């Protein structure tokens, strides 16, 4: 089974799953003097007023916050889409050194970690019928370094003990999301796909130009957690992350100037 070792890694993946060669991979580096500005483009519209959650699960690849997807209660609009997205779940990637952590970089500049947020186009019934085509998904990162403390983030650092391992979850209920968010909204675009396996290639990417900042005793609870399971040998889950792929046959789209 796939992971993150040094016998069953990244350069390894194509073997059972041979898109990981296509024409549309995530992730990639951003250079800043290329990318092109447009002024045809929109405000991004964020409405998490209404959320539910509900459960905090390990899966043996990284830890996941779950939402009630029923009704519109937490959507995206506008930016460079058509049509209303909901939201579903949201995780991180990050590494064993303050100095790497993160999967998309800036000018070659690597970040201590990274934060996923993932919603599903409503005109196509559910979720698993809609990672079957091109427009799809839609997903929202935001990168995070090293300084002071993010009152916000409290709340899950302090539940960590309690699913140390895969197959453990416990309830989760009333967190509010609008807490993890920086003060702007400017961003980047492009077209791409997931960065674990199956690698679909279904995704229209958003990625934001301001950082938000943690505290080193925060980021420190992160690298307690398991890779295996209770009664097994102990691995600590870090360095989880997919390295920058061939840009190809695309371009980069900015909307600040
Ligand atoms: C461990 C498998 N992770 C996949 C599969 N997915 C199914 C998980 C059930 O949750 C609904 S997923 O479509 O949600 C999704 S989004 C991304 S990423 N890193 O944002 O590109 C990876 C994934
Ligand atoms: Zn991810």
């Amino acid at each position: 089974h796939w992971g993150y070792g040094k016998h069953n890694g990244p350069e390894h993946w194509h073997k059972d799953f041979p898109i990981a060669k296509g024409e549309r991979q995530s992730p990639v580096d951003i250079d800043t003097h290329t990318a092109k500005y447009d002024p045809s483009l929109k405000p991004l519209s964020v409405s998490y007023d209404q959320a539910t959650s509900l459960r905090i699960l390990n899966n043996g690849h990284a830890f996941n916050v779950e939402f009630d997807d029923s009704q519109d209660k937490a959507v995206l609009k506008g930016g460079p889409l058509d049509g209303t997205y909901r939201l579903i779940q949201f995780h991180f990637h990050w590494g064993s050194l303050d100095g790497q952590g993160s999967e998309h970089t800036v000018d070659k500049k690597k970040y201590a970690a990274e934060l996923h947020l993932v919603h599903w186009n409503t005109k196509y019934g559910d979720f698993g019928k809609a990672v079957q085509q091109p427009d799809g998904l839609a997903v929202l990162g935001i990168f995070l370094k090293v300084g002071s403390a993010k009152p916000g983030l409290q709340k899950v650092v302090d539940v960590l003990d309690s699913i140390k391992t895969k197959g453990k979850s416990a309830d989760f209920t009333n967190f509010d999301p609008r807490g993890l968010l920086p003060e702007s909204l400017d961003y980047w675009t492009y077209p791409g796909s997931l960065t674990t396996p199956p690698l679909l290639e279904c995704v229209t990417w958003i990625v934001l130009k301001e950082p938000i900042s943690v505290s080193s005793e925060q980021v420190l609870k992160f690298r307690k957690l398991n890779f295996n399971g209770e009664g097994e040998p102990e691995e600590l889950m870090v360095d989880n992350w997919r390295p920058a792929q061939p840009l190809k046959n695309r371009q980069i789209k900015a909307s600040f100037k």
